[PDB]
């Protein structure tokens, strides 16, 4: 289970799968053995967004034909829409009078976590940090039926790109496939659209494409408008095309997710692979990342709009970082990843080489035991009192090493030469970080926890959890 | 055949037909001889648009995907979307030449002023208008040209609307139509035990109105950025009817795209009636254009200028005014139908005959140099202040309101299809009419063919 091969299984999975509107009195048995009329079905569930709606993941992607066979416009507005064909459907009943069997109530698959003022509790009664930390992890983290979902959506955006680019597809990347995306995340998305004889030389008449930025900014541009105005469940349809790296936000109805659009940027896709691997190796790593990030969100040191504030991303570098350099590593460095890599592994992009193991297997365990409860006191203690001013963070290396330019925090690029990935972040923003980490090392290490939970009061996580 | 089973049989033969690009040094046999490999080939043509391109229409639409089978993708690279639009290279151009001259069937007619000779070596004045209807009127392979052009357009708004079609109204296939006019195009819509009604999730939008804006302004995007051939796109969204214009480099066409309206698709239906019913028909309105345009009656940008239209509504009136009438009347055609050419759009009764076999054949045997002169006689003296044209009753009748020129809309409650035209263009239509009548009924014909001077037909369309 290499992250490209999952990659490819979710997709073709969501190439095969349709989105239903259930009527609001729902037989799930009546739907499903309807449904498989047209073919066996794999998996499904069901889910709360505006009304019940059902995932359904045929085996066959014929079944899919099949469905839309039997599928018509709606008659009342035939005139009145844009008849454009897609998988999301709508389910009535021929004769609503002849519904004839018994009503059972339908599983509901959440697609959001409990808020962080119902969490608090569940993090007191826990019994160690340890505990804390993999109660949150369970409470945040992606299910399976979420992943469907958001490959789903991916899939229904590909559908639009394949009209004029039949090549193209478009693939998810950050938190929703490198293990460390909690419920309510952003699906970002990339849409990479470049993928006998005779006496004549034959070709077809073909338009010429502009020069790579402009040619995503049109392709974008349009398909912007066609989520826009095809919809049917796409809203808020933001283009941004004159950023950095042209982007298209959205919101998507059917499935309730907000999703952000953009061409493929081959370094962003192995960051997401390199995260993946870390994820995969060894679970206090996924635990520690989450309880981070939310300590982060809780004090103000993240924000969901760009800034000089630091991002979830570069914390996650900070995480994997700090977790290089433990005696011994938990996880290994980037350059000891390059060298357990083959001629198959070689990825070589803008003359710098990304190249790194994809098989899981090959890399040998780590010898570490400490606990979560150290791991996450020592964090806070660590770049406590880490010298920002004089040192960088080398994933490559797993070393403190010289800054190659004066910015408040540097941490190196893996994957590009000299770039900065936290370059954003002033020194004001920084300062708050490292008083935030020396406030809640200072909470962990001197306070009574048996105490706290006779008192009924928030201790380990829970402590760290609520503002200051 | 009727207008309808026409239009079916032009698609499918545009259905399985290609567009080549063919190299500069062209050896015909070995391009067909080669192209016959995929298939029987029924027709082809070759014709000069910034180089030579030709229409082959395979027998089987299987031959379409054969031939695709082996072409390639040409050698910030190309929009990859395959349709029928190919290039034939040669594979070593050196070793070559071959040489031998192909036949270009023409796309546009000859000027006005090489016109004018042909016109006075003629020998009467009737054939002069069939010499101007032989040179303008559309050809065989222009026809399929165009009906090519809409598959196109169709397999492009395919994409996205995979039950789309895509039919050309209007001068293309009302009868009417002379070579270098635009393809006026409409898209259409138009496509077990389960307990459930299953329906697509889409947006309900308030209007068809709507719905037409975003379709055509989306598709006309795709047409600029990914469309191969199509350039100078213009969007005319908030016209009467949504439009979109655009050029298309391999046939060298005019196109206008909107959305399909059942009347207008009737209006092309009655012309072809009145086109088929009688090649006068024809030959009259041809010659009445081409007048128009050189008196500059007609204009191509629109005003207060009559339109082709208008003055083709004008021509058809006036034929069912004849004794006895050279074609019936609206109304008459009404009766002649049954349950099957039964058509109600908006409320309107808008049914007529499709089979012209069920039509009597005029008795009228007039000659058209009777008829044109009449026609500048009959529309120089008519009372346009008082009087309005009803083309359903044949009749001059009151008007229901004050414009200079009304012509009754024949399938719209009270709309006059003239409204545009103010008083002062109505008079110089009329001048126009009166002096050309003067001109043709007080002419020495036989003096001016011996002076070598213009006459007849030719003498009314040279400017006064
Ligand atoms: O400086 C950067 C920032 C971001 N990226 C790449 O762009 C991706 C998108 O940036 P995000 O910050 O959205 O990553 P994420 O989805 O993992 O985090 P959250 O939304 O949960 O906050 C990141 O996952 C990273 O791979 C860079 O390569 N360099
Ligand atoms: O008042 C009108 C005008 C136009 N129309 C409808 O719009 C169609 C296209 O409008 P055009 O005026 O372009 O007609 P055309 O293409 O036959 O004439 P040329 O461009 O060759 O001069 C016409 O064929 C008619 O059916 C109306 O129904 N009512
Ligand atoms: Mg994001
Ligand atoms: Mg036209």
């Amino acid at each position: 289970k290499t992250f490209t091969e999952v990659q490819t299984e979710r997709l073709e999975q969501a190439d095969r799968s349709v989105l239903i509107k259930c009527p609001s009195k729902l037989n799930e048995k009546k739907l499903l053995q309807y449904l498989s009329s047209h073919g066996k079905i794999d998996n499904y569930f069901f889910f709360e967004n505006r009304g019940i709606h059902a995932l359904i993941e045929f085996s066959e992607k014929s079944s899919v034909a099949s469905l839309q066979a039997v599928t018509g416009i709606p008659k009342a507005a035939e005139h009145h829409v844009v008849p454009y064909k897609s998988r999301l459907f709508t389910f009535t009943l021929k004769n609503p009078g002849s519904q004839a069997a018994e009503e059972r109530p339908v599983k509901i698959s959440p697609q959001s976590h409990i808020p962080v003022n119902e969490l608090i509790p569940k993090l007191c009664h826990a019994d160690s940090i340890s505990s804390q930390m993999y109660i949150l992890l369970n409470e945040y983290q992606l299910t399976e039926e979420n992943i469907k979902l958001r490959y789903l959506a991916c899939s229904l955006v590909r559908d639009f790109a394949r009209a004029y680019f039949p090549d193209s597809t478009v693939k998810p990347f950050g938190s929703s496939v490198n293990t460390f995306g909690k419920l309510g995340c952003d699906v970002d998305m990339f849409l990479d659209f470049h993928d006998k004889k005779g006496p004549f030389e034959m070709e077809y008449q073909m338009k010429r494409l502009p020069s790579e930025r402009l040619a995503t900014q049109k392709i974008l541009s349009i398909i912007g408008d066609c989520l826009d105005n095809f919809g049917p469940g796409y809203s808020s349809v933001q283009k941004i095309l004159n950023a950095r790296c042209p982007l298209v936000k959205f919101s998507h109805q059917p499935t309730g997710f907000q999703c952000d659009l953009s061409v493929s940027n081959s370094i962003a896709i192995r960051c997401s692979e390199l995260l993946y691997i870390y994820g995969c190796l060894d679970p206090r790593v996924r635990a520690l990342v989450f309880s981070l990030r939310c300590w982060a969100r809780v004090h103000g040191l993240t924000n969901s709009v760009p800034g000089t504030w630091i991002t979830n991303f570069s914390l996650t570098m900070m995480i994997m970082f700090f977790l290089q350099k433990r005696s011994p590593p938990i996880i290994p460095t980037l350059d000891q990843l390059k060298e357990l890599a083959d001629e198959k592994d070689k990825h070589v992009i803008g003359g710098y080489d990304c190249s790194f193991v994809s098989d899981l297997s090959k890399i040998k365990p780590t010898k570490n035991t400490e606990t979560l409860d150290e791991l996450l006191c020592d964090f806070f203690q660590y770049f406590g009192n880490f010298d920002f001013r004089k040192n960088s963070l080398n994933l490559r290396k797993g070393k403190e090493v010289n800054k190659p330019e004066s910015s408040p925090l540097y941490i190196w690029n893996p994957f590009e030469q000299d770039l900065n990935i936290s370059k954003n972040v002033n020194q004001p923003q920084l300062e708050k970080f490292v008083a935030m980490a020396r406030e809640s090392a200072w909470i962990l290490q001197k306070e009574d926890k048996t105490q706290q939970m006779i008192n009924k009061e928030p201790w380990g996580l829970a402590a760290v959890l609520i503002p200051f």
